[PDB]
């Protein structure tokens, strides 16, 4: 039964890539693929832009290409923590948190740069006293 | 002393600054200005870069330039949990938040174009599936 035979293998490797946080990779998404797994063009792709890459071309551009730093809210999180120094080593406020994290969204998903950092310094500064 | 009342009147400009999330503009950062809150270049410079600005210089080039479209956390949770679909105002798994912050930051701080917008819903379809 070669209908629900690769139909179950599309559902096993779409399984597989999901748990591997490949979220595109959807058993449709497989089947649609060759039943086969996605190409690391097409994944280095999706890591990079996060648009569905095309199920058959192989992106053959995206192969060598360098992954996108893309940031957690946990990752964000911390690093604020970090930078804030707060006393007893305590969440930050949020407003702080969410300069942290437009400081990544301006840098493409990277941290905050030396010149960042001193600003992020003084709003932490004028922020635990206030 | 005009000395302790400009620095009072220095200290208002930068009270009436940070309350409206304006960060870099202390007292002493408005003392090092002129004694006067940041010029609209400045305040351009730092909304787009988020690096403190050169107290004294008028930042022209930022004059030209427009306001960068930065998100917020709540922001980023906002279009997640419309983007989600989830019936109630529900919060979507944290996976699926942090996707949407990621789609964020590959923008520069912009929300999802149609092709990211596809690619997130069909992330949605397959975390409200398995789960």
């Amino acid at each position: 039964t070669p209908e629900e035979a690769q139909r179950e293998k599309d559902t096993r490797i779409s399984k597989k890539m999901e748990t591997m946080g490949i979220y595109f990779a959807t058993p449709e998404w497989v089947a649609l693929n060759g039943h086969r797994g996605p190409s690391p063009g097409q994944l280095k792709y999706w890591q990079n832009t996060r648009e569905i890459p095309d199920p058959n071309e192989d992106y053959l551009d995206y192969v060598h290409a360098e992954k996108s730093r893309l940031a957690s809210e946990e990752q964000i999180l911390r690093a604020a923590t970090s930078i804030y120094g707060a006393p007893g080593q305590a969440e930050p406020p949020q407003a702080f948190i969410d300069e942290v994290a437009k400081v990544y969204e301006i840098n493409h998903g990277r941290g905050p740069n030396q010149e960042q950092m001193k600003d992020l310094l003084l709003t932490a500064m004028e922020m635990k006293h206030r």
